[PDB]
RNA sequence: UAGAAGAAGUAAAUAUGUUAGGACCCGAAAGAUGGUGAACUAUACUUGAACGGAUUGAAGCCGAUGGUGGAAGAUUCACGCAGUGUUAACGUGCAAAUUACUUGUCAUAUUUGAGUAUAGGGGCGAAAGACUCAUCGAACUAUCUAGUAGCUGGUUCCACCUGAAUAUUCCCUUAGGAAGGUCAAAGUAUUAAUAGUAUUGAUUGGUAAAGAUAAUGAUUAGGUGU
RNA sequence: AUAAACAUACUUUGAAUCGGCCAAGUCUGGUAAGCAGGACUGGCGAUGCGGGAUGAACCGAACGUCGAGAUAAAGUGCCAAA
RNA sequence: AAAAUGAAGACAUUUUAACGAGUAAGGAAACGAAAUGGCGUAAGGACAACAAAAGUAGUAAAGAUUUAAAGUAAUUUAGAUUGAAACUGUCCUUAGUGCAGAUCUUGGUGGUAGUAGCAAAUACUAAGAAGAGGAAAAAAACAUCUUAGAACUGAAGAGGAGAAAGGUUCCUAAACAACAUUACUUGGAUUAGGGUGAAUCGAUCCUAAAUUACAGAUGGAAAUCCUUAAGAAAAGGAUUGAAAGGGAAUAAGAUUAAUAGUUCUUAAUCAAGAGAAAUGGUAACAUAUCAUGAACUUUAAAAUGGAGUGUGAAAAUCUACGGAAGAGUUCUCUUUUCUUCUUAACAAAAGUAAAUUCCACUGAAAUGAAUCAAUCAGAGAAGUGGAAUUUAUUGGCUUUGUAAGAAAUUCAAUGAAUUGUGGUAUUUUUGCAGUCUUCAUAAAAAUUAAAGGGAAUCUUUUGCUCGUACUAAUAACCGCAACAGGUCUCCAAGAAGCAAAAUCUUUAGUUAAAUAGAAUAACGCAGGUAAGGGAAGUCGGCAACAUAGCUCUGUAAGUUAGCAAGAAAGAGUAGCUCUGGUGAUCGAAUCAGAACUUUAAAGGUUAGGGGAAUCCGACUGUUUAAUAAAAACAUAGCAUUCUGAUAAAUCUAAAAGGUUCAUUACAGAAUGUGAUUUCUGCCCAGUGCUCUGAAUGUCAAGGUAAUGAAAUUUACUUAAGCGCGGGUUAACGGCGAAGGUAGCCAAAUGCCUCGUCAUCUAAUUAGUGACGCGCAUGAAUGGAUCACCGUGAUUCCCACUGUCCCUAUCUGCAAUCUAGUGAAACCACAGUCAAGGGAACGGGCUUGAUUGGAACGGCGGGGAAAGAAGACCCUGUUGAGCUUGACUCUAAUUUAUCAUGUGACACUCAUUUCGUUAAAUGUUAAAAAACAUUAAAAUGAAACAGGCGAUUGAAAGAGAUAGACGGGGAGUUUGGCUGGGGCGGCACAUCUGUUACAAGAUAACGCAGGUGUCCAAAGAUGAACUCAAUGAGGACAGAAACCUCAUGUAGAAUAUAAGGGUAUAAGUUCAUUUGAUUAUUGAUUCCAGUACAAUCAAUAACUCUGAAAUGAUGGCCUAACGAUCCCUAAGAUUUUUAAUUAGAAAGACAUUUCUAGUUAAUCCUUUAAUAAUAAGGCUUGGGGUGUCAGAAAAGUUACCACAGGGAUAACUGGCUUGUGGCAGCCAAGCGCUCAUAGCGACGUUGCUUUUUGAUCCUUCGAUGUCGGCUCUUCCUAUCCAUUUCAAGCAGAAUUGAAAAAAGGUAUGAUUGUUCACCAUUUAAUAGGGAACGUGAGCUGGGU
RNA sequence: CGAGAGGAACCGUUGUGUCACGCCACUGGAUUAUUCAAUUAUUUGAUCAAAUAGUGUUGAGAAUCUAACACGUGUUGAAAU
RNA sequence: CUGUUGCUUAUAGACGAUGGCAUCAGAAAUCGGUGUUGUAAGCCUCUCGGGUAUUGAAUG
């Protein structure tokens, strides 16, 4: 047989992303002396839409811990964030919406969004628009916090990861039907190469494991394991439930 | 049941037969290995170029239902493009896919150039096994390679002599082989080593015929007795 | 009884072949077949010649090149010898 | 063959006798009485004038062509002509040694054949010139150039230029052999020269998508990866990447045969060089450099989508006023029609704009301001007065310098004349302003300017390298070419119109672009028309006709309320003469109305046919380049699955490797259904998937222990997986684990079927509406529903018409003929028929009919015409694509063990994943979108740690081994016989009776059956007895219970199929027993005289039975079964050796033999010798191959391929004629009586090839496979008309039959239909054949 | 003829349809005599006269060809069956 | 005698062929007759005008 159209996204060729107008990588600055002890202050100075992402993206300016200039951040935008606002990023800014503090500075029940999965990292969880993670419970006897992914699962982070306060900007994206083909077009302009997608049962047996015969349909079932090879990994992986839930 | 029983072998040049090699000559669809191709086409990115005239009339806005407004993967015409029909022309063509008329479409899922990216059990595919330089249900090119072929075709001077076959056994055997029969050529033996014939003599067989209150089986009728 | 010395017995080596088909004072399956399959023999294949007008198989008869004669099958109105 | 003769004769001896066909095949050479005889080609070794010049040859070699001779023939010999330098004869040796074929290879050449053709692109004509080249009884045509006429492309061009591509094709002169389908004096062709000029245009420079280096990482290798991360490399990161992106700076005129933003004239511009730091204005901001401004930092520019509206300016077009100059028309007018009236780069600043944004004064409500639209205002409107910027260079337009001295248009013979002013018009271009739209927000760098800061204190020179010619296409490019195909752009006049539409014209280009003339046949290709009828044609309205612009009136059901809609339907429209409406302080085409006239008006060109239903897909979109444009794909909507990022998916041999990911669940990855509305029923048994689960059901390598001298062996313990249990069907799926729910239906789904009933028509296999036990509908395999939409499928109306009744006719181009030029396919030889036979459909053969030689135009009957080693079917022990618990494997995934960090879970120290400019680690001491740096001062600015900061962590990754899983992938296989193959069967190993023919052998998918077993007795033996059945008797007892006598040839039994055999037995009963054993021979059956297997006859043991003779090596006989290799069992003491006692005889200064006693070892081998295990040998059995002389083996190809086959199927033909059809004989009866007017049962005899079978003879290097249309001919078994006879013939209408095939035999609805069935009409509306007539005749509905 | 109901035939006359052969008088069709006239668009300064739109279109339209659409002939005799 | 040739020949015709004439031949205009259309151009009237008319029509 042939390799399926999963294989060949692997090798990416055309299915690389179409990333040339996007603004640059959207993340917290550098965690320094001046933001483990203290506070910086950046100032808002632009929003801007960030092609291929659903969220605006704001120019924050911090000036200067150490030299003589600027520093020009890229943070994602948390709703109600405008132009000229100051934020303060470090260990003692105040609990406002979008500053950035330890994780274990903030309360519990706090709302809080781009979540450091390990200290330093600049931001991993809560990035898409209207996502959000919430702070479950504090443990300082191992100096750890608990926090509630958007997903509805749990993570146990370090109490000095670092999260922005607020809701991600952008939110009910999703809630607007599409109605068009052309529209799902035009989404992904800034993405990948995936939109278009021919079934498995309208292709031929050669192309894909749904390749059918003379009529239409499946014929095995579509639920399959985890270590199946790749090529033949397609439908249903390791599903531990299947139809129309109740 | 091999051997011995006053040794017969060996060498080399030919012919014939068997065998392996390109193997009497030409013939596959295939397989593998190493390279070359996206100047055609498929898709994607970068940077450019290309919307003239009508129809219709959504929000929003103004007035006392009339205006305004100009939206829509709305309707159409043109420049272009395609290829619905004629199953027209042509069909040793203008053309290894074109021409004419009719038809459709003719800017946002649009059209298009150049640059660039993806390569053969791979790519790319709004999916037809489509396209990947007139080559695609696995490109082109060169090597293994004079691949193998129980199958098809051909196989080159004269006179003379002899002259067949379609049984039997075994086979993954049924378009083919080997044992064997028929045939030829060489080489012997004085040779208990002649007969597709008849006669006489002693046999063998169960066919044609014959039989059917002779055995088995089938079958029409008539007397006589109980 | 008859025949049989270029009789008889062979030995070795080897070729080709084992698709067959036809006839009938024969047979089986079949309604039957220029059908399918057999027993014995003669043929065609491998074979020309004379005759059946023509014909693989029928009839006569098998072939070096010729001359003269008697013939075979079968023929004798003409084509066509009688 | 036999005799005779035989050293050399000669003819391979003499005589005699017999004999002589031949495919496949054989007969090598040598062999004196020759074990076949010879011819030819080439080369090698010899021989070739015997007396010391020794084969032939310039007194003519080889070769070629013919003429004769010899030979049975292969061939040889000689002559003549041609040819001029080598060659030949004989014997041996050697071979790249003899051609008619191979769709053979290469080359050359015929017929076709002077044939088909040189027919798209509207078109040429007259005079003259040049030239060999328009002559001539018209030889009707004549290439190039000029002029005149007539025309075409029609400014989205057949115009003027570029990019790629080409490469000298550009220009000129000479010259025309070849080339451009005639010709050429022409040419993109031949020859020779000439031609491409840059500081300002481009390349060069910058970066984009991307690309490539050193070091590093990875790999067995080649090499791969990384592109700033890994580096003592690069203030921050390397190379390349655009002649369409970014970019310092040049214009006008003239000039050349050709180059020109490039040369010349004039006039410019740019870059790089040389000669205690200003004012003005309230402000926005402004001042021919002025008026300093370093490090460092920041900002802006370069530099950013599209739509639509309004508007400023320029240009073009049109037009008003005033002319100057020239040209056109002019006996008819026209103060007329036409042409020119221009001006650059770079700068200037008389005069004067539009738009936008800011500034000052004042403070708006009675709210105002304004736009086509909007939009705006106390975070401040309007007003007044100002500032700035944009408007194709300075500063937008006029104007000015350049600059009229150029150029344009004229006039004279170089010299003179002119070169105003406007427009509330259209289009293009270029800006601007706000509006809208995105789940789309629509480049970077080189490089430039400004700011914050306050460190320090006009003239002139040069401007390098490379490209620059020409085409850019109906002839310069890519398609074999001067190919009607394809190939990216720039500029763009008039009329008319809504229009860049069709049509015509101007500037420019061209009249040549594969030759023409005459004629005016058929048949064509392209374009038309038509009486009356109007789809009756046809599979089907295919094709054609028809409708068509604009204005007004009007517009239905349905509907997702948006549409349907240009629904449908109706009226108007011309010309001329007028009037009115719409503005500004003269002008725009637009609208309305009114008279009058006519050929009564959109129609030259352009320019929708409409309606009523059904099916499918929701819609816009995409698709099989070259037979499928669709109902297929996509789509939005709906739904499901996995994943917390060190993840999921996934590329890679590996990798600080790669992709989604510059990403983070509103996300990434994998899927199904396919808008909306309504609804998605029941099922967890099976196969999947999953579980937060199961231990001792089964599970590997390992680990532990025991024995042994050790290998080995044994036991125990171990993971996932499988098994058990729970969940899951918008998982695969099923719906009598649960029995099809809601719905829907003869459906694109219903065989029967042309279902039944309505309706549509005169007529309905079609359509629609109902019905529903539905072969075989049904719910995201999605069920039902359908508004709008569709180059989708189907049916019916109206309208229209050559589709048709039924054809006629007109035009152009061909075809015809001619001049010039000039192919190809195909070709065994060829070319009149009938019948016969033949390979069963002859051009050739046999017999007849018949024939005059050469051919022109047509034509499609034949040449089973050409094209292609059939693609359908079958066979190969031939493939390939695809599928799957087919067989055997494999990547990926997964689980277990091993691989040594410390301290007793804790730590970090290898290891993992990260982050930064390795930028304060560890221990001590939310008012404000502003600035923040190069420090004062006398350290400021704290010390130390052996950790750059985190995370993970001795776990995980990669390696090795072991188990699981694994069509993701690789390799391969998928028996045979066979009245084609398959399905069936086994005729495949096997036994009996028969076919079967009285020896043996012996066929069919012939007939009736059987085997893969059964038996410690059913084997062996001895003895006794007689069976089945019947008759007659005996309590219950009877037709059958048991007893007795008699008869009883087997009529019983004998394991079984059948056939044989058997009576003091081979059957029954009783008794003993294990011969159903070991060893060695020789035969018979099958047979190749192989094996296995079976059948015997003997011999040596040991036994059994019997008194004994005997009998017994399985079964009463004929079937009841199995090689090599491998595994596994049993057997090899009968005897031979050695050592030491006792005795004896031979043996050179030891040692063997014989005899008895003993003790030990003993079937052979593991090769230096032994030992105990282990293994290997030898003989004989078992394990088994049933395809039974014995591979280990699933499908599907309609995407298919190859070698072949008429050894073999689908069609014709041929034999047959069961079946189909037709016709007879007899006569029981029917016919009121009456066998025969008309019938004719029970029987029986034929004919036909118009049915379907049966067969496999021809055709598989192809005979185009149904029907219809068209057209001819033939048969008669006659439907009509003509002539007759009979009747249960009164007439009429009919019925049966004879002569007779010369003439007729129809129109339609449904269906592809042949057929069928209906509605008509007719004198009748008969049946059939001709390769199931007829495809280089059509059509293509069926297949 | 027949009870009736119904119900013929020969001779003679007159037509029609089809087939065959023709034919252009009458009637109809085609029409590039681009014949004559009208008219749309473009170009000839206007009139006249034209040309172009490959036959611009329409009305009438001779000739020639032709009708299934016009119209003539094949009603024709002897002998043997 | 026949054929060629001429009448850009017809009663014929793809080309041949066939038919006619060939110096009293043929061709041509012009005129008359005969048709078609509809009333020309210059100034409703001139005007039943004008135009065409064998090309495959009929006289002279």
């Amino acid at each position: 047989g042939r390799r399926t159209l999963s294989q060949r996204k692997g090798r990416g060729s055309i299915f690389k992303s179409r990333s040339h107008h996007k603004l640059g990588v959207a993340q917290h600055r550098a965690i320094d002396f001046f933001e483990r002890h203290s506070t910086v202050r950046g100032l808002v100075k632009s929003i801007e839409h960030d092609p291929g992402r659903g969220a605006p993206l704001a120019r924050v300016v911090f000036r200067n811990p150490r030299q003589y200039g600027l520093d020009k951040e890229l943070f994602i935008c948390a709703e109600g964030l405008y132009s000229g606002q100051y934020i303060y990023c470090g260990s003692k800014a105040s609990l406002h919406i979008g500053n950035v503090l330890p994780i274990g500075q903030c309360p519990e029940g706090t709302v809080v969004c781009n979540v450091e999965s390990k200290p330093g990292d600049r931001g991993i969880i809560a990035r898409a628009s209207g996502n959000y993670a919430t702070v479950i419970s504090h443990n300082a006897d191992n100096e750890t916090t608990r926090i509630r992914l958007p997903s509805g699962a749990k993570k146990t982070l370090k109490s000095n990861c670092r999260a922005m306060v607020g809701i991600i900007a952008g939110g009910g994206r999703t809630e607007k039907p599409i109605l068009k083909a052309g529209v799902a077009y035009r989404m992904y302009k800034a993405k990948r190469t995936t939109w278009p997608r021919v079934r498995g049962v309208a292709m031929n047996p050669v192309d894909h494991p749904h390749g059918g015969g003379n009529h239409q349909h499946v014929g095995h079932p579509t639920t399959l394991k985890r270590s199946s090879p790749p090529g033949q990994k397609a439908g249903k992986v390791a599903a531990r439930r299947t139809g129309l839930i109740r």
